[PDB]
């Protein structure tokens, strides 16, 4: 049979990639046509060679790719990079997650920014975009999930077709919650709640609502993982992130609204301080809390701390 | 019937766009997939919901879009922007124009830069481009009109198929004259003639040759409308315009010909003075004459004057 | 018949292009859709109007075009530019080459960088790219030839189908050797061998191994021809070349490896000196040796010397 042939197959990457893909700070490289193979490899090791029908999975991946746009940062590369961070979290916390959760989270990560234009929810609201009228909160993230479902509904694209309806509904809920959690506006309340539950000892991974929160934080951690790479990667990725911010800032000015300094290309000198503020208020607390809840995710925090030191070095002019 | 269903339909934009589209200084935004809807809305309000068969119009628009190139300034965005300026002129001078003229001018504006490479007529002549051998004068503009006719001749693309042959020939003439008028080399003689006719009182909109001239000036005014937007839009658009000039300047240097300072990227410091010269010699007289002939177009002149003040502010280092 | 109709046809370029295409320092221009016609013209003058079936040749050219990537320098424009330099060498040494060699070398030049990503062999090795595992030496060049053969094997794409098998095998060998010779790592040993054979008088164009070497040097000379154009072209092309180097340098840093100064975007100030070093160690000796072997290629050397003087002028701050 088809599932039998797939059970005998072994997907391999080049030697260097096989070794370094296990590292949290792994970079997926500039060869776009290798990314699908990298994702499939990650799925095979974390879930198993029989989790998805290979032909369907490849079809799904290429359709997802086609629905990411040619923008500086929120592109196809970002999707696969976020998926890799989730892979590393899953592999280092392997006894914690179900089969469905492992399937769902890698797929959710790949799909989490589908059809992103490179603008924030705030801009869409201010521009009075049709999407903002349809989704009052988490505008883009609700759209990302809608795009995911549309791709799954295409002929030969339902990678979950072997699941029972019960399991199908469960994995789609996992995916929906995970994608919505990537709305950074929801992160602040989530981390604060998780911190309180961790300190009191009420935090229980057997409680579904607690579990959803932890997954939500994992999604933030993966989404922000540019700050957890080695310095050369972290610095170069920041260029792409700010390219998008400045473009939004330009568009804000066109609406007659002065953008925040983060999005203003006339205030490039304020970036190092802005980075310091971002690490202190967002990135460091994210990985600190995640490390508390999941100690094997420690390397993410260490790398984030190291990049913080590097930005401080920039500020001093060193 | 089909025309009956269309008569009952109402096309609407988001609330902010409905309000601000009526403003001369409106910016169409960075969401490309909203531009076709914006154009259709403008056609519906200025001409009527029964001027074009909707399915044919949409097919036509997408084909026009496909025939604009990915260049910094003479692109699909420019086409829709010029069309909007014409919409605002038409709406504020609504008793003056026939049904055919309103149809023709919006379509002419959308098609006026079809297949533009981002190079001027002068460069094509000097490079000895096949187009320059075919069209000795108004080289690109003659090509734009030829592209328009080619699109109209495609199956299911003749948006004027309901017109009589007499009316069809009239609208195509309106379109041809309007597109040729966007050759800025022809503007100087046209404005000068219009100024003389306005001062003597010989200018008569009932005279076809006079009428053609006024339409020609309207086309220049719409074509140049970047200088009539608010300062943030005007300044950012100037970046795109000069990107193309510098690219042509590079190509001129490759032919062994020193380009004019306007096209020389080594002389970026001369841009503010070059802008002052452009407003004084071209933009201000254009909108001054247009305002004299059509007083409701006044906001274009006011905005042009304000941008002139801003460029003077740049020169002073303020 | 079909070959008879083609024998009566005459392909012509615009007047300026017909004249200036014969010059070694000719620039092909920014009009992409004219490049196929330029190549066909060169083939017709150097080989003959009956060397290729026109319909097959055009199909082949468009497929080759489709398999070049949108990279700063190793793109479709580079392919046609290298082909032009070969055309000029062939035309000025017209009694030396067979029909097969003229066919082969122009096609080899057009195909010599097929599917280039803008990265060197060294980067692919260090990234552990699948291609490096398959081709241990001349990694990209072996891939370029493989892409060439794949295009020729497509239906209606075998432009050499009229050749006998013997001749077909000969032209494919000419093409293979020529493409492999564009590996600049192989150039240094080749030029050194040719210099020794020239000085002793052992160099004999009737010896196949000697002939292969000379063709190899011709391929280097054509590949590097940016340094043989007039200064404005040479300077602007250098921008594209370094754009690719800096991108590779960024990727090297992402692997945790400090790149050589040539590829480091933080060391832009070292470029003029790097250019001086490149001309002295690579470009000048290449064209000096080529001019010794083929005196009519002299203009390439003169232009290279002139560009060397220009870079020295930059260093002095003049
Ligand atoms: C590496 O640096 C960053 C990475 C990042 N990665 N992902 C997301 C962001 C980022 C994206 N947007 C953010 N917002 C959006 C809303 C904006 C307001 C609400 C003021 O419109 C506040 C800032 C914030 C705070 C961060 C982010 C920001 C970064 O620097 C500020
Ligand atoms: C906002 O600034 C401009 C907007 C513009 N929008 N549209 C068109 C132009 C522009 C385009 N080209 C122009 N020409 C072309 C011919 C050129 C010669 C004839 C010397 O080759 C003279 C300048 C001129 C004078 C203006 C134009 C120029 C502008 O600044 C000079
Ligand atoms: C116009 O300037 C150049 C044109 C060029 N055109 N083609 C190729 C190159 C070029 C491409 N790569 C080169 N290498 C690749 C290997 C690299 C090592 C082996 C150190 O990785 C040494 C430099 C070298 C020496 C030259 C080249 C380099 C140039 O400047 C250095
Ligand atoms: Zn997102
Ligand atoms: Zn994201
Ligand atoms: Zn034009
Ligand atoms: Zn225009
Ligand atoms: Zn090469
Ligand atoms: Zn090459």
């Amino acid at each position: 049979t088809s599932e039998e042939w797939q059970g005998l197959m072994q997907f391999t990457l080049p030697v260097r990639l096989c070794k370094e893909i296990e590292l949290f700070h792994f970079d997926i490289g500039p060869f776009e046509n290798m990314w699908p193979g990298i994702f499939v490899y990650m799925v095979h090791r974390s879930c198993g060679t029989s989790c998805f029908e290979l032909e369907k999975l490849c079809r799904f991946i290429m359709s997802v790719k086609k629905n990411y746009r040619r923008v500086p940062y929120h592109n196809w590369k970002h999707a696969v990079t976020v998926a890799h961070c989730m892979y590393a979290i899953l592999q280092n916390n392997h006894t914690l997650f179900t089969d469905l959760e492992r399937k769902g989270l890698l797929i959710a990560c790949l799909c989490h920014d589908l059809d992103h234009r490179g603008f924030s929810n705030s801009y869409l609201q201010k521009f009075d975009h049709p999407l903002a009228a349809l989704y009052s909160t988490s505008t883009m993230e609700q759209h990302h999930f809608s795009q995911t479902v549309s791709i799954l509904q295409l002929e030969g694209h339902n990678i979950f077709s072997t699941l029972s309806s019960s399991e199908y509904e469960q994995v789609l809920e996992i995916i929906r919650k995970a994608i919505i959690a990537t709305d950074l506006a929801l992160y602040f309340g989530n981390r604060k709640q998780l911190e309180e539950m961790y300190q009191t000892g009420s935090l229980n991974l057997n409680n579904q609502s607690h579990r959803d929160r932890v997954i939500g934080l994992m999604m933030t951690a993966c989404d922000l993982c540019s700050v957890t790479k080695l310095w050369p990667v972290t610095k170069l990725t920041a260029n792409d992130i700010y390219a998008e911010f400045w473009a939004e800032g330009d568009e804000m000015k066109k609406l007659g609204i002065q953008p925040i300094p983060m999005m203003d290309r006339d205030k490039k000198d304020e970036v190092p301080q802005g980075q310091l503020g971002f690490y202190n208020a967002v990135a460091i607390p994210c990985y600190t809390t995640l490390t508390q809840i999941l100690p094997p995710t420690e390397p993410l925090l260490k790398a984030c701390r190291d990049n913080l030191s590097q930005w401080e070095k920039v500020i001093r002019g060193e």
